[PDB]
């Protein structure tokens, strides 16, 4: 018995009905019934036949008995199983009245509760906090980036082998999905904050364009050579290299938004601040040509995804392949993004095993961070640029900045509610990390606005907290990222586990590895070593 | 047919003699005859039986036919085989006179000459040189260390799969063996050069001892955690960790010689220089107490190796195990060093596969850099300290320093000749890297004295060469070492080879990797980034 399983042995007593047991989870959307076990017929009178099977306990189970010769369903039960439990399903015949078939399930051994280590760890963290309590840079931006870094290091090392510290298979939001867009939002803000400071004191655009180009080139080089390939399985060879990647995506969106802001730059007006609703939206109207291009790119993304003809697959398709959507479309994982990507780069230059495979059973390859999602990344980086413009235009009165942050958060939350139709698998556009939906960027940017609204009158102005954890990694992000990608298997971060089937046994190791990375970040702050790409 | 092999098919014509073919290489010392092929008897008249076998071409071959039923040797031939050649051995019966058995060997396909890429590469290097031609630091020490670093990076990546760019199996000296002791000699010199400068300007011994201790601790930590374990094969676990290592050895010898010089330090006498033979050996007589301890440690090493009783093995044994020494002692790879090491640390905490295994066929484990060789490392580091004392005592006249270097080189060369008895496998103490012989340290220190004698009136005084290659890696040694140990499988250094059986195909890749490391060292010099443990 492995993790998230429960031995289910079935006893069948009926004289002459050879039985089939089917299975399907409760979360899987429009999924066919596969097979679990085929119990044998009662060989002799009063000596029932028995079979053994294993059922997953991560989500609820639907179990169907359907016979072998015929189709009439003998029984169905829908129930939820706990980890490492002897459960006993009995199917019998009811003597009273007409002949009837009934199923009774009895627990032999009780299961084991699995959220106890999470509870214990979070109370111990609260107790430790209770014992502990008794060209300027901006503190709030650095604090938020540090929180994103500790979440990324913890989730990428290991979630404790938990399903809610892991990317969802399709059409869902978890703790793991939240981390990546916030980096893009911070990156756009940092673009505006750096660029306004360099253009002042005297500089040339010809000077700055080389810097932008060189940064983009270096990021594209670092991702392909170092981060992507697995160098334990063999020497690197072309026709087997993965070109799409996270650093290439960051580099291309950085190049586009940086050049686009550099072309249309205007000096910041003095005494720009006014009372609320009396500004005349001067921050908005100073960016008049650059909004139009972003609208054209979003119109292109909508039109391409919904209306492009694709051979074999339906023309606009958002669902998974394989078993999902009833196995009518057994390829078509990507849709119109997958066809575009599988006509230019190739099919061998893509990520072989996607997240959707484990539940939806899709054979064909998909890349989470490839082509046609870059447009939405540019849109969200522009939103971060918009936040950065707000901070430097109106920084006389605190009340003004809070009003803009509140209004922007409410309007983005309203559009993401209206598009999502407040569900998970329904609506015009669902929220999905793999396709980089407009709903996805629209819901996480509102959370970023709310988090900045909470932090700014505490960590940055009129201090009530020193923000002491979470800016020490914030200053050095690229060292931490390359460090955990290169040094992942080394001894202080990882060691051999003498029980491989415990959530409890993994969680402490991942927590210690995250704490060690925070300690390394703290040592480098005191030694005043900062590296910037 | 793989590298360094040659297909040898044998034709036997005799009517009734079933034959055995034996094999033994020409370099292997007191080695038994194993089996190569068992050809079958002539089944019919005039229809000879045939067999196929492969013979290695790295060294010469001795081939014996000895029959199966009896013992009378049918024939023997001793010859040298070339790579990838059809050779044809015929054994027949001579009709004339008495019955006689003769063997004739005829070449069907000529072999391929294998030193052509080395010749081509070294002429191309000469042609490139011909095209190219038309608290102070000391330059000569840095230049010598850089040469040692490029040799170490080239040999450790790959020798071109050549036997003379690789450690010898036992009792031998190659290009690969020379690299490591020179680092210890440079290290001892750098100890004296730093220590005399820090004691002047005002300092305390209590201040310096912590620095020495901290450096030793860090080196011991770096070697065990990072350099030794192979982290692709599994997570690290104790009872399977290798404690002996190169960095631990450097750390312990550094601690001993640094503390020993710090205890007995005396200020450098002004106007110490004199005419040759008129100094009264003042450099020698200022170190009077510290010579005695080194003599006691060397006496301990000699007495322990020659006279310690060891169970099962002979009491003082220097030979290999397995097949070597005629298979009389089938264990006893280590001797009295192996027993001492296999009684303290363990047998699981040792290096599993030694260099001697491929030719001598030894099953038992040995560690090249463990316990009881540390004493000789301390002796050679003290010799480097002695060279450093010569440079600062007598640096008024150049002629004086040259006379001391010449005399020291001649006396060490004379002792290493007298001990080695100018042979390879004979003498009282042979030269061996694995046991760290007195002969080994005595012969390489003389070469270090000669190389310093050549470099010092050229690179350091009265320049005729700028030493432009070989000091750029010399300043940063620890970064280069940790860099090639961690980044060994990455793309610019290594790539997939579409022919795996060519010396020519490997050599270019290793040369390019060495040149890239020299380029990285050059970039860091201009950027003025220097790190010191
Ligand atoms: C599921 C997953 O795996 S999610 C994967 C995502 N995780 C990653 O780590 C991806 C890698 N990304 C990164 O490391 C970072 O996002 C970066 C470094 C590439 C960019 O983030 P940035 O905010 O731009 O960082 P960085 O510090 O390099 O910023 C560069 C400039 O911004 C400036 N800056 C940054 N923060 C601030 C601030 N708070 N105030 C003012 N200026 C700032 C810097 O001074 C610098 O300007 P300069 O070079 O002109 O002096
Ligand atoms: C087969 C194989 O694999 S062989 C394996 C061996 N190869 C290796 O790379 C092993 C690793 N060893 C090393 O990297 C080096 O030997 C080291 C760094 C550990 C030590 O070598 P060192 O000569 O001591 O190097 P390093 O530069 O660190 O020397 C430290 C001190 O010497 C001083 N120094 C070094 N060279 C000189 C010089 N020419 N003149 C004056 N001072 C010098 C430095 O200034 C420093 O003094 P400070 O810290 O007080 O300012
Ligand atoms: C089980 O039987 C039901 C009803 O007869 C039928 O609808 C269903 O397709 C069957 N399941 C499978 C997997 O054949
Ligand atoms: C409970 O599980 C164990 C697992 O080995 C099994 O042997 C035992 O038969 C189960 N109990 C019952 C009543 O089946
Ligand atoms: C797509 O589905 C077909 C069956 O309709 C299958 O044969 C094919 O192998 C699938 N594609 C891949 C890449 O496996
Ligand atoms: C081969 O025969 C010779 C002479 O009869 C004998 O000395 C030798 O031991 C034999 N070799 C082997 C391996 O038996
Ligand atoms: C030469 O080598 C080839 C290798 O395939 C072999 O087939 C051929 O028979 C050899 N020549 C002779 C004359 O045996
Ligand atoms: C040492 O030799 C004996 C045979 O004499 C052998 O059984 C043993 O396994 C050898 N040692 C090792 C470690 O293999």
């Amino acid at each position: 018995l492995k993790m998230d399983q429960a031995l289910l042995l079935i006893h069948n007593e009926l004289l002459w009905t050879n039985l089939t047991v089917y299975w399907k989870s409760e979360c899987c959307y429009h999924c066919l019934f596969q097979v679990l076990v085929n119990v044998p017929q009662s060989p002799k009178a009063g000596k029932p036949s028995a079979a053994a099977a294993s059922v997953s306990t991560q989500h609820g189970s639907i179990l169907q008995l359907n016979d072998t010769l015929e189709e009439k369903e003998v029984c169905r039960l829908e129930y939820r199983f706990g980890e490492f439990g002897n459960y006993s399903l009995l199917v019998k015949n009811i003597h009273n009245g007409v002949s009837e078939i009934a199923c009774d399930l009895a627990v032999n051994e009780d299961p084991v509760d699995s959220n106890l280590p999470v509870s214990i760890a979070f109370l111990i963290g609260l107790a430790v906090i209770i014992v502990i309590s008794f060209p300027p840079r901006l503190r709030s931006v650095d604090t938020f980036r540090g929180i994103a870094l500790i979440l990324m290091v913890f989730v990428n090392y290991g979630g404790g082998k938990y399903w809610y510290f892991k990317h969802a298979s399709w059409n869902g939001l978890t703790v793991a999905d939240l981390v990546f867009p916030w980096f893009v939002f911070i990156m756009g803000s940092s673009i505006f904050l750096s660029m306004t400071s360099i253009l002042q004191r005297g500089c040339s655009k010809f000077r700055l364009l080389g810097k932008i180009a060189w940064r983009s080139f270096l990021l594209i080089c670092i991702g392909i050579i170092i981060v992507n390939p697995n160098y334990c399985l063999g020497p690197l060879s072309w026709d087997k290299v993965r070109i799409p990647g996270v650093l290439q995506r960051l580099g291309v969106t950085y190049f586009v938004v940086a050049v686009l802001e550099l072309l249309f730059a205007k000096p910041v007006p003095e005494h720009c601040a006014s009372e609320r609703s009396c500004l005349s939206l001067r921050d908005i109207t100073s960016s008049w040509p650059q909004w139009l291009l972003i609208l054209v790119l979003e119109g292109l993304w909508l039109g391409l995804t919904f209306l492009l003809p694709v051979p074999g697959c339906p023309t606009g398709y958002l669902g998974p392949g394989g078993i999902g959507d009833f196995g009518k479309y057994p390829n078509c994982t990507g849709g119109a993004a997958g066809y575009i990507d599988r006509l230019l780069l190739g099919d061998d230059h893509l990520y072989q095993h996607p997240s959707s495979a484990v539940l939806y059973h899709t054979e064909v390859a998909y890349d989470p961070e490839g082509i046609l999602g870059t447009i939405n990344s540019i849109v969200m980086a522009f939103l971060g640029v918009q936040a950065g413009k707000i901070l430097l235009y109106y920084k006389a009165r605190t009340k003004d900045i809070l009003i803009r942050f509140t209004a922007w958060c409410c309007i983005l939350g309203l559009i993401s509610v209206a598009l999502t139709k407040v569900s998970e698998n329904e609506g015009f556009i669902p929220v999905n990390k793999n396709l980089w939906s407009l709903s996805y960027v629209t819901t996480l940017s509102s959370f970023a606005f709310f988090i900045l609204l909470v932090l700014y009158p505490v960590v940055d102005v009129k201090g009530l907290w020193t923000g002491t954890p979470f800016f020490y990694p914030g200053m050095n992000s690229i060292l931490v990222y390359v460090g955990h990608e290169v040094f992942e298997n080394y001894f202080p971060f990882q060691w051999k586990l003498k029980d491989n089937q415990s959530h409890k046994e993994h969680l402490t190791q991942n927590i210690v590895a995250t704490a060690l990375w925070v300690l390394i970040a703290y040592i480098l702050y005191r030694k005043k070593i900062f590296w910037k790409i």
